[PDB]
């Protein structure tokens, strides 16, 4: 099996070239990055009850400040990944703290009359409560009065559970506030289609790869997501428009909700007493996505531009300080004022000149080509896209726009990629040739190339090793080329998956106890539905009246046409048959917890009429193999 | 030039093949297109002062009823193509009356207490007069007391000055009833990424080509477009939630909003009295777009789905009789309901299908090639792809959930369409070598594949008219075997292109009148800011004040690093210029009916500091040419 390869010339020219646009000799970031450092985080690694790795904090302890980049890595973004290692309990300014690179994102304690105050308590309780101990460890043991999660995404709650206990919630001692739309947002992410999601986020974070000059970095915005239990309190106070004033804990917080920026649901706030304003994750240390790799709905980058419009002209006059749910903090106004216009900049550049490429009739991959932002934006180390990409994120602009098909009816009805990879070898006389003539580009270093054509060979014919092992040497050139983290990391694992074989393991968790009881049953009858396998059972009609008896919600469950319907406050006349159970138990069946039949055999579940139609519909959902192939078919 | 071909063997196989599968037998559509006939409409074309064709009537004549298909058509979409031909005035029950093809739409009238409501006034002023002159023609001569727009789309509201004077708006005589974010979506549609879709939109709508077999036979969902003038007044109620229930004229109407389906402001309504359902363009005699091939932002199946099954539940069991604002109405409880029933579950497969087979591994174009309607959906005509595509829906449906980009890093980074041409065709041997290759491809009926492999010789070298040749007969094929009526006139007009370049004719200027008085200057200042030629100007800087004495508002309009942004409620301190007017003297600049000098010269805009900055400004604005070539680079 090959193994990975030195940088080609074309690759150190290309790495090269990027010492010259950018300034290098600026070592700003560093500064600021440790500007407030307090103590680090405990070197040993966490684990969980059951023994499994949570964190390693050495995880990339090959990245050194202070050393070259390595000729297989970008070296901007060999720079951005020395700085995201730089770990531990830091002080932003007078009473606010946080604790940086225990997670994929910072935690913040803010300290204010009582006790304090915590921001996006990471993703696992395992961290977050390392981080809280650690604060504790060097501030007073104070105890936490509130929790305020920025946004609808798992890394700003999964670890609530780690800093308050949800019995003084319920009592009204803790509040937790969270913008108007998270709790929607927060439990339906990756739900749909979360096992597309998962698999495509197994090649973003690199987690298949090996921490090497040759393998993984980090992510740009972060290390890496931890892997611990994710929790969720539900939040007792909402945030629901710009201008909301609230004093927590002896302070005044004035929000900006920003919805659809980032995050469907996510909000911005400025601490008047501390001149300190939270940018949440809409302004870090890099570009951003407003599209992710991963699979997910696309953003609107005009929105988000407004938002950083809207933050300067709240805040701007006034600000001292702004930190952020990643990356570290910005000092002093001037400095705060150039971070946030820059990059509302580059995001309304984003849009704007999608558009305006667009209507003059240029199509998605064109309109990518052609996008570059301007010097000013471009040569600061904020703005470069180490999680975003310029050109992924001018894609998915013209797709939000306009959608995917790019107006030329050659390409309305495509053969699917199998079915004309297999074309393609023949014209180009078949794969022995393909193969000569992708060498000879290759040479050239045109690897854009040689990944798109050299992928038609793979995909018509996957078991030719000499094809995949070409195509993933090419990939792995783009890979040593790109400044983004995930552009990297999904070259990378692809060119070791058609090397190696995809590697058979544990499909990961799924989804985490308190997340599932937190789902409506709308989403829950919806992800059912999404499991029929319609084409199996189109004929069939099975039709189910479910009584809630603890809701005192009834619902009509109809499986017609290969589809599975709900309907709430209906009961069928016609049922075939009618289910009284509580939605605790549907949890539990959910969760693993008891099986269909002994809910059935218990009594928790009680049915009247054909006693087995509930086993049937259930046995009609697909399972999904988590490890489904991506780089052949 | 080359011309229109016969249909090859292959085309008329695939659309015989239909035959055996959707029950032609079965002429319940035509029954019900021809109930409730009033009076024909009248034949002379409707022509503009200029003697400009508004609408003719007998502009597919050719296409009769009880006439067989021509072998160059699509046999199914022969048969819709008859169907939408019947026009006139019909009565779909008591005082409900339609006029149904003096337009894409249909212009629906309401009898009440003391007058007539009109919903959805077609798209041109002159066709909406002529539409309400033939109802007044065969019914009593009433005041109209209200207009309903059902959707953000101009068939649905463009007609609107035919059938009111503003004048009786403005006096409180006539309300006009709309979803809400009806006007921010129906104005920001026409105007944000307008040339794209304006251009587009010349393929999908077949006003490029020829009426006959060979050419254009409508659109599935009407015939065509008009092409008189486009007018809007502004709603004055707006529709907000589900519960909502307005007495109109004596009427009691239950309104349902359905936002994000058809269009992303929707609403579907319920008449207590006639127990008779308006369905809006959610529920029509078609498979609908839930992507628009013209290019729109894609729209959500199962939210669709969701609104079909909520009607079901709130008017299933009373509703006596549904029509909608395109195609016939279905009468009979049973009907309605089956119906409404069929769609619904037709909505929720694409959803639900797309998914399963995504959280499978798929990807775009492979999950399109799979799924197929269950046959109790498929074999009825009111369910078939006329207007969408099951293809395109499901395509869509993929990048709504997950995005462009299908997870294969090899399709990441692609060469733009021209570059990788260039590529193909040399690996294949040259242009020749190219089309003699395809033509054997051809002689076998495998014109998608044709069309992709011609389409990179074509875009290697653009002036090679063999090439184009070829490419227009793979079209052209695959137009004759189009169900979907866009499908069909994107092809053919491909097809003409390519054989006889693009043909320039008279196109509007600028947005029409009604649409820019009712842009907001937040759209209005974005409008500006995509049409900033930004690479040109990322090194100047101009900051405006704008003081609008008669809101009572100022702006700050800042161009920098090559965008603009604005800010309400803010002046800048050492702006270039502060700027005193109007929106109405704003509104003729962009309208072309003043010039900024001229209004700069009158004093109608007053500028105090760099007079000229403001000029400046507009000098660095692009214009956009509609005719960009589509199937040639
Ligand atoms: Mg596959
Ligand atoms: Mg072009
Ligand atoms: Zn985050
Ligand atoms: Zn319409």
């Amino acid at each position: 099996a090959e193994t990975a390869k030195p940088a080609t010339d074309a690759t150190k020219a290309a790495n090269d070239a990027l010492l010259k646009e950018l300034p290098f000799d600026d070592k700003t970031s560093f500064d600021l990055a440790h500007k407030g450092f307090i103590a680090p985080l405990p070197a040993e690694p966490i684990k969980g009850e059951k023994g499994n790795m949570i964190w390693d904090p050495s995880k990339y302890g090959f990245i050194k400040e202070g050393e070259a980049a390595p000729d297989t890595t970008n070296p901007s973004l060999w720079r951005q990944s020395q700085l995201i290692n730089i770990s531990g309990l830091f002080e932003v300014t007078d009473g606010i703290y946080q604790v940086r690179n225990y997670d994929l994102s910072n935690m913040t304690i803010v300290e204010g009359k009582d006790g304090i105050t915590i921001f996006d308590p990471l993703i696992s309780q395992e961290t977050a409560k390392a981080a809280l101990d650690l604060y504790y460890k060097h501030r007073p043991k104070k105890p936490v009065v509130a929790v305020i999660y920025t946004h609808s995404h798992v890394d700003h709650y999964g670890g609530v559970r780690g800093v308050v206990d949800e019995a003084d919630v319920k009592a009204g001692k803790v509040k937790i506030y969270a913008p108007l739309g998270f709790l929607e947002h927060a439990v339906a992410e990756n739900v749909m289609a979360g096992t597309a999601m998962s698999r495509r986020a197994s090649y973003m974070y690199g987690n298949l790869l090996p921490p090497d000059a040759k393998g993984q970095l980090g992510a740009g915005l972060g290390t890496t997501t931890s892997a611990g239990t994710v929790t969720l309190i539900p939040p007792t106070d909402i945030i629901k428009e710009t201008g909301e004033t609230h004093v927590i804990d002896g302070l005044t917080y004035e929000f900006m909700y920003a919805p659809g920026s980032e995050a469907p649901a996510e909000m911005l706030y400025y601490i008047k007493e501390k001149k300190a304003l939270n940018a949440a994750e809409d302004s870090t240390h890099t570009l951003h996505n407003t599209y992710s790799l991963r699979g997910a709905k696309i953003r609107d980058p005009l929105a988000w531009s407004k938002y950083l419009n809207e933050a300067l002209k709240l805040w701007g006059d006034d600000v001292q300080v702004m930190y952020a749910m990643h990356h570290w903090p910005v000092w002093g106004n001037k400095e705060v004022r150039e971070q946030l216009s820059l990059q509302r900049d580059m995001y309304r550049y984003i849009n704007d000149e999608t558009l305006r490429l667009a209507n003059k009739g240029y199509t998605m991959t064109e309109i990518a080509e052609q996008v570059k932002l301007p010097k000013k934006i471009a040569t600061k180390f904020s703005n470069r896209g180490y999680y975003g990409s310029l050109n992924h994120n001018v894609k998915a602009t013209y797709v939000l726009y306009l959608g995917w098909f790019i107006g030329n009816p050659a390409t309305l009805w495509e053969l699917p990629p199998a079915d004309k990879a297999k074309r393609y070898v023949e014209m180009m006389g078949g794969a022995d040739a393909v193969l000569k003539k992708a060498k000879e580009y290759y040479d050239k270093g045109d690897f854009r190339w040689v990944a798109e054509v050299v992928n038609h060979v793979v995909f018509a014919e996957p078991n030719n090793q000499a094809a995949k092992n070409m195509q993933a040497d090419a990939l792995e050139q783009l890979g040593y080329q790109a400044e983004s983290g995930p552009w990297r990391n999904f070259y990378l694992t692809g060119a070791q998956e058609l090397r190696n074989g995809v590697q058979q393991l544990p499909t990961p968790d799924t989804a985490s106890p308190d997340t599932v009881k937190a789902m409506d049953l709308d989403l829950f009858f919806d992800f059912l539905a999404m499991r029929l396998k319609g084409p199996d059972v189109a004929d069939k009609h099975i039709t189910l009246n479910l009584d809630f008896t603890d809701l005192k919600q009834k619902y009509t469950l109809e499986m017609v046409n290969g589809v599975l319907n709900h309907t709430e406050g209906m009961q069928a006349k016609n049922a075939d048959a009618t289910v009284t159970l509580t939605r605790e138990t549907l949890n539990n069946v959910m969760l693993k917890q008891t099986t269909l039949k002994d809910a059935e055999s218990s009594g928790d579940i009680k049915i009247e009429g054909d006693k087995g139609k509930l086993e049937e519909l259930m046995s009609y959902m697909d399972n999904f193999d988590f490890w489904f192939n991506i780089v052949t078919p």
